[PDB]
């Protein structure tokens, strides 16, 4: 047996018809390389994330939401302890500067997705209890606050191939496992099925950058602290940004509204730990600023 | 629109034969007059609750897993500013000191249950993902460890009966549901639809104790605390207290798999929240000392 197994889910090659154009609006309206390991989830269900796209993107498109995901970004970093560079350990290892150049753009994709993710749940989340995301501030969104980002991808990104999970070495599954294990999360993140590829460097980062504040108080409250920013903004919203579960009665059976009302739950703790991770192995290559910069949509 | 309605799940009453000898035999062993809102939700799932349950069993019912129980509800109060009595405030409603005494009692119940029932949750997440929660440590209980707790209810402690949303009144149903929007939360525990046939009380309790610690640092850094020290307690089981996801395929379906991933990790929080919620509750009426004492199985 596998150290480490395929979790539940709607694979990028599975999508089908309607669910398929969902996934590329999802790329495309979020300028973002790969579809979040939590959508591909929640999308066995039917109804759902179809839903609640159509009732998110409108908001998730604007400058102003993107302003939130800037938030987001600039406030994840753990007051932790400081880290070594991975940089000399990957050239005495024998990397190329062309390869690690390769690692440095993927973590700087995936720290541009995040936090638009953190925006994307918690719209989700929050609308599937009824709370507020969107439409409630007496004030509408003004002047600019209003205009909508460029759609699709960024000139020369192209989408990510996620690593196949079974056909993968045990070196390879283990790291993925131990940095699950190490967060005591569920799965292994798109993140990491993209940073997979390179187990090598994943041991150091997990030595070096993530097992030392794993379930710390101080990555932790950096958790609660960017959760708020992202449940705070989306209030900003034009429109609510998600469907509720006292909507979708005719929708969902009441065994699949518990499931997703738990896996909403989950994914908002989980896409802010992802987040705040992947923001520090880049800090550990560069520093706050540039990992928590915002390299794309400006 | 109804203010709040109610969460699906396998209610008390409608549990039928061999999960209603399971909802019992959690009753009986745990020494507990309410079935956790979380396993009532989660049964609807087939095969799960009673296979985690029958693997919980023995580990739950030794003196061992008792003293875990106490170290988290030791632990459970906050560094938060200091609350006024309510005991004043009910007797200007006209309560009796009887009936305060009452109050005093379920909150003393609810008190000694959650903490064991975080105990559950932990055991039930943690195996599921197949981390540990039993059968790794070098030698198994011995002595005073080992023990089996009495069997069934504590004397002259008689089962709850949840109150029904639908049929409660407006006030009952604002004050819950202003209850679990403060944390965030899915739905109101059974701690509430126990309290709230007092909603004139609830209401003092969240404007004196829940809302004014309701996510903060403290709040979120006490849950950590106390999720900590369930998470450390379960390593010392003699076997595995739970079910793997990877074991139960033949049992569940991929979507089902999903759900109950989601379900486990959103009810370890949820429970450990309100664990601390009741505590706090208690803690102002009589302090710290009474509020985390065990007074049922010494």
């Amino acid at each position: 047996r596998s150290v480490l197994g395929s979790f539940p889910q709607v694979d990028h090659h599975q999508a089908k018809g309607q669910l398929a154009e969902v996934y590329d609006d999802i790329h495309n309206t979020m300028r973002v390389p790969w579809v979040a390991f939590g959508i591909r989830v929640m999308s066995q269900f039917p109804h759902f994330i179809p839903h609640a796209w159509a009732a998110l993107k409108p908001n998730i498109e604007t400058r102003y939401a993107e302003d939130g995901a800037d938030l987001i970004r600039l406030n994840s970093i753990v007051p932790g302890p400081v880290m070594p560079n991975p940089t000399p350990k990957l050239l005495r290892l024998g990397w190329t500067e062309s390869k690690i150049e390769e690692l440095k753009t993927a973590l700087d994709l995936l720290n541009y997705g995040n936090p638009k993710y953190l925006i994307l749940i918690t719209a989700f989340n929050e609308a599937w209890h009824e709370r507020d995301t969107g439409g409630r501030a007496p004030q509408k969104l003004r002047g600019r606050d209003a205009e909508r980002i460029p759609y699709g991808l960024p000139n020369s990104v192209e989408k990510f191939n996620l690593l196949d999970i079974e056909k993968a070495s045990d070196r390879t599954q283990t790291v993925l496992r131990d940095i699950r294990d190490a967060f005591l999360h569920h799965g292994p993140a798109s993140n990491y099925r993209v940073l997979g590829v390179w187990p090598d460097y994943l041991e150091i980062a997990l030595r070096d950058s993530l097992a030392p504040v794993a379930l710390s108080a101080e990555y932790d409250e950096t958790a609660r602290r960017i959760r708020k920013i992202a449940r705070e903004h989306v209030k900003g919203f034009d429109k609510p940004a998600g469907v509720a579960w006292r909507d979708m009665t005719e929708k969902l059976s009441a065994e699949q509204i518990a499931g997703l009302t738990g896996l909403l739950f989950m994914y908002n703790r989980f896409i802010a730990d992802i987040t705040i991770a992947i923001i520090r192995l880049k800090q550990a290559f560069s520093g706050p600023e540039d990992a928590t910069a915002n390299k794309y949509t400006n």
